[PDB]
RNA sequence: CACAAACGCGUCUCAGAGAUAAUUAAUGAUUUAAUCUUAACCUAAUUAACUCAUAAUAAAUCCAGCCCUAGAACAGGGCACA
């Protein structure tokens, strides 16, 4: 499973390098960024596939480190979202009155993150087998990560120490400080990469083919790749803590589905350890609910 | 005593025990048939110091900010954070 993951990561890196090469082949472009977040700001630079986060860096280190999301021409985008021609750049943060976008992005980042973690733990033991299902976001403050496993994992029970170890590895990758990557790829090469995952194949085939856009955004964290229609968390330093609350088993059309669920911590801030235990209980209860 | 504080002039408390002092008082008893608290040896009893069966001590790893009978700073305490 290590050779297949290394070959898939090498094929994804070659496809990302080829797409990036063919898209950035012309390095002559005009990027004008003008808008008022704080009072007015006017800047003009020449680059292709320009990053608004680099403009945040251009302003100062403070607004840079406090940058979470980027509102462009009224449309909310990730800070890694490339800009072209004239654009109006606004900096959206958690403390702002509109938590929704950064919240959704946060939950989708947490789902992805564990998408990597579980896989890495499953790369520790060759006995286990993992197949990723689609993820279900919940605006109630929940996120559900769906997956299916080998029969051996169906026979063997998920002891508490296990999930604790998953949490430890999650925090490990959290303080490892690994930057997220944003790739623009065709549905074809993507289909080829996701061939080993049936649910993702069905996802792309059914949903993405109906969509007029053949350009899909692949978010890469470590050796893990995920499909996202929306913004991602800026860095690994943004997420202070993570926890694994509980799992569920659903039976549909004579098929079994294993759904893992947990919670996340915004703006690197926790009130106390008591309210943390309370957050554990709340987490598990929200897992028992399984909102849809 | 002109705030709810600090004081005595006011009130309360003060304890075993073990061992040895230098004197001094002995038991069976040699060397030296007697005698002898001593040479040996089991052993009876004797100020303060010299010591404790013990009483005070130590859960670091956030503490912004607001307060305190706490306070030079610091330290200590208390305030139902985002």
């Amino acid at each position: 499973x290590x050779x297949x993951x290394x070959x898939x990561x090498x094929x994804x890196x070659x496809x990302x390098x080829x797409x990036x090469x063919x898209x950035x082949x012309x390095x002559x472009x005009x990027x004008x960024h003008v808008g008022k977040t704080d009072p007015g700001t006017v800047f003009v630079m020449n680059k292709n596939i320009s990053t608004p986060y680099s403009c945040a860096m251009h302003l100062s280190e403070w607004y840079c480190r406090k940058s979470i999301l980027a509102l462009v021409d009224g449309q909310p985008w990730d800070m890694y979202k490339p800009l072209t021609k004239s654009c109006e750049i606004k900096f959206l943060t958690f403390k702002d009155d509109d938590p929704g976008e950064v919240n959704k992005a946060y939950w989708r980042s947490c789902a992805m993150m564990m998408g990597c973690v579980i896989e890495r733990a499953f790369k520790d033991e060759y006995v286990v087998s993992l197949v990723r299902a689609p993820e279900v976001p919940v605006i109630a403050g929940a996120f559900c990560y769906d997956v299916v496993l080998d029969k051996r994992l169906d026979e063997w029970m998920p002891t508490k120490e296990n999930l604790h170890s998953f949490t430890k590895d999650a925090r490990a990758l959290i303080y490892k400080d690994l930057p997220f990557e944003t790739l623009e790829v065709e549905a074809k090469v993507a289909l080829e990469i996701f061939q080993h995952n049936k649910y993702k194949l069905d996802f792309i085939e059914e949903k993405a083919s109906q969509n007029p856009e053949r350009i899909v955004k692949l978010h890469r964290f470590g050796d893990f790749i995920d499909v996202s229609e929306g913004p991602l968390i800026p860095r690994t330093s943004i997420c202070f803590q993570y926890e694994v609350s509980a799992v569920h088993n659903l039976q549909t059309q004579s098929s079994l589905v294993r759904r893992f669920q947990g919670l996340s911590l915004p703006v690197h801030l926790r009130a106390h350890f008591t309210i943390w235990n309370k957050l554990l209980e709340r987490s598990r209860k929200m897992v028992t609910e399984d909102k849809t």
